[PDB]
């Protein structure tokens, strides 16, 4: 398998026996991406174990692969270990019965359905103003995984399931205990390498019900979940929409309970630690900071309760965002499976080669982004926007299998920021890590928590 | 595992994780070994996969793993994989089954049943030199490994089983055909290799039948030997004398077919080998070879033939063997398995590192031999022979676990050389490879297959 690339004259770095290049992942996934753009230039492949991974980054040919052929050819993401029946996971699921899926999903992320959701999401925008007023009050720095960590999970079970807990306040809550479980899987640990080194294992892993998604917590979440129903059934959250589609092909019980699931861990780690970069961007830059507070004060005077229009009439805010998504795209990078020979712009990719789109690398190339080191929202202004190609800029995917759940995720995260600023300034501590740096793992996270000084306005 | 050496001072090359040192071996064992000894000294750590190995070089230390702890700590050599019933093979049992395997065998191998053996050993040598004059009187080129590797078999069919096979001109044989199949395993090949980074592979293995030892072949030998037994049952060669000794704890019907197959196993290439080796350093040492032909023409005067004491009496034949198995120690390393905590000389040695002895590096190692990459049989004449230290020197290994087969392949390999040095001189061709090249796979052997011009005396 180690010839392949070789073969096709394609450059990248030369594999070793068993392990590919993984050795090469030791300061993370995005320095590798980084410095194998670099060094091989606009396509390269190298070798997850015996797993070839041709990594592309040509907009054309990116738009082919995740728009053009994502139905035909590039339909599916590359299988990961050993998954029990979260198999039936929407963002796990392959070919027809992803198409299902999605078909049977699209519905209820539209936007028809998040503007009901707002006020949800609102009610838990003033939960966390009233936690941080508690820790302004007693001038004790906060650290922001832990108060956007639990925003994160208050926002999920009560718009998914009705379930209304303040997490920080209540963390022994059966129900929380399990739900925050459910964080995003660190690729390089020792156990995924070893399932990377030894993939035919994974057979045997599933034969025995070693799954990676933790048992007790789907157990719990299973329970619980059939508890709901029936308590439903009979006598506006995801579980009722999911609920409603199945009373049509249509939604199973256990394809039910594996979205549930799957919008768990699709949103709640993701969502915090969005949220925590702009807060560090916009602490540290005060300037920034200030001028969106000015918009927001303009939108919404005397603290007005942000709604789902007065959001999306915020234009700052929306640059704010987006500009932390390309400095920190937390997914890294894109990934499809080729399931057939094709050729595509002009390039031979064999059946069963991953095609990576490297969203991080792209998102800090010089040759797209001046001075992209830098956190300047002014990028996405509206006389800017219009210049940013959507295949380098990358940060909830393209194409039919993008994120599913991006606009439900940016007004999440908007409503969070406008109700925190509306009432608080945010400023570094001298604990604060500045510049910070990013973790050396296989997560896109800040290598030390961060942590800021709240004031209240 | 890998921080094993380190925690203990032990210098060493720094492993990679799940492949340890392996892609050291590059160019071979020995090269590896070479360089470690200079490297690292007298004593050094590496892992085979996960497996640490403590490479040791003071003969003090030597003797006490070979010789004085041997049954208490350093009885068994290391597992290699799936073997089956094979299991029962004296080089493979070990502990109290090893320590009666060895018992029931010893007697089987003393001199007294070698003497019996030479008139059975010394017919194949007429054999072979019918077989080489054959080649000699058409002056084309001959290669030493078929023309040896057919009289080793000759020698092993007639003195195992009493099977009489001229083997080079009945190739086709059943027997012959089977047999031959018994090769040295390359540790190095793709197999090995593999089971080395996942050892925990080969209890899959067995569960399933899959040997290293091919069944078509141990089958054939199984039956083979159940019928020659229970022909001699009822109505002077290793059976015999086995099936002598369970003519009592006496050796189990598959026991001793174990041991019939690892007899081949154990002599077959081995021999060959090493009569290529001195053959090779004969024909570009022509001075040697002559004053090799005076001492046997002295002995055994109008070209007597060989007998045991004959053999004995020749003084430069031993030396000229001896340095030959210095050079070219076919074994390559010695391993022993520590069974338990120890400290011996000094240095603590946890239970289950494997301990080497790497005889190929001692042997060329110039602090213990002048010049040692020359050929310079007086190193061996008996005013310099005292001055050899038994555990630098070790190409049938040392103490209670060593070559059982020594005495035997010593005889084996005289009687050979005796009657072919009588009949014929050896000389290079322009295809002799000189100087010769060892392969840089895991087998100690040319690079190319020694080829000889044979003129009549
Ligand atoms: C800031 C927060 C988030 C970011 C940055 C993010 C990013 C991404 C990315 C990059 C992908 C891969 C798209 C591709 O392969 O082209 C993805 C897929 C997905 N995301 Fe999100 N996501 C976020 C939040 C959410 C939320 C709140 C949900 C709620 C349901 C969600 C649900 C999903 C699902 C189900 C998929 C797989 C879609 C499919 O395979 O059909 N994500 N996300
Ligand atoms: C020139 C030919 C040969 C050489 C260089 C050679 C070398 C060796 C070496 C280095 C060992 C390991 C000793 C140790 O670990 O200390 C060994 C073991 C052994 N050899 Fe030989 N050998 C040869 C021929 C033979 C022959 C003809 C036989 C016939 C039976 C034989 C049978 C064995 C057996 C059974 C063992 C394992 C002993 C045990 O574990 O108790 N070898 N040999």
């Amino acid at each position: 398998s180690h010839g392949l690339f070789k073969k096709l004259g394609i450059p990248g770095p030369t594999p070793l026996p068993f392990l590919g290049n993984i050795l090469s992942y030791h300061k993370g996934f995005c320095m590798f991406d980084m410095e194998c753009h670099k060094k091989y230039g606009k396509v390269w492949g190298f070798y997850d174990g015996q797993q070839p991974v041709l990594a592309i980054t040509d907009p054309d040919m990116i738009k082919t692969v995740l728009v053009k052929e994502c139905y035909s050819v590039f339909t599916n993401r590359r299988p990961f270990g050993p998954v029990g029946f979260m198999k039936s996971a929407i963002s796990i699921a392959e070919d027809e019965e992803w198409k299902r899926l999605r078909s049977l999903l699209s519905p209820t992320f539209t936007s028809g359905k998040l503007k009901e959701m707002v006020p949800i999401i609102a009610q838990y925008g003033d939960v966390l103003v009233r936690n941080l007023r508690r820790e302004a009050e007693t001038g004790k720095p906060v650290t922001l995984k832990d108060v956007f960590g639990a925003y994160s999970m208050d926002v999920i079970t009560s718009t998914s399931f009705g379930v209304n807990i303040d997490s920080l306040n209540n963390p022994q809550d059966p129900f929380v205990e399990n739900t925050k479980k459910l964080l995003r899987f660190d690729f390089l640990d020792p156990f995924f390498l070893s399932i990377t080194v030894f993939p035919f294992l994974i057979p045997i892993l599933e034969v025995l019900n070693i799954c990676v998604f933790p048992r007790e917590v789907t157990n719990f979440l299973r329970k619980s979940v059939k508890r709901m129903k029936e308590s439903r059934l009979e006598d506006v959250d995801f579980l009722q929409l999911m609920i409603d589609s199945q009373n049509s092909k249509a939604l199973s019980d256990l394809e039910l309970v594996a979205q549930s699931i799957i919008f768990i861990f699709a949103g709640y780690e993701t969502t915090s630690s969005v949220l925590s970069f702009i807060m560090y961007e916009l602490a540290t830059h005060p300037d920034v900071q200030q001028k969106l507070q000015e918009e927001i004060d303009a939108v919404l005077p005397n603290k007005a309760p942000p709604t789902y229009d007065t959001v999306l009439q915020m234009e700052y805010l929306d640059m704010v965002v987006n500009e932390t998504l390309r400095l920190f795209p937390i997914a890294m990078r894109l990934e499809r499976v080729c399931k057939k020979d094709v050729e595509i712009n002009g390039m031979f990719i064999p059946k069963g080669v991953v095609v990576m789109i490297p969203s991080y690398a792209l998102h800090r190339d010089p040759k797209y982004w001046t001075e992209p080191e830098k956190f300047l929202p002014e990028r996405f202004s509206k006389k800017n926007k219009d210049n940013i190609d959507p295949y380098i800029y990358t940060p909830f995917g393209s194409g039919p299998r993008n994120c599913i759940g991006m606009r439900f995720a940016l007004m999440n995260m908007k409503l969070a920021l406008i109700r925190v600023l509306q009432n608080f300034s945010f400023k570094p501590c001298k604990e604060t890590q500045i510049p910070l740096k990013l973790s050396l793992g296989g997560l896109l996270q800040p290598e030390k928590p961060v942590v800021l000084k709240v004031e209240s306005r």
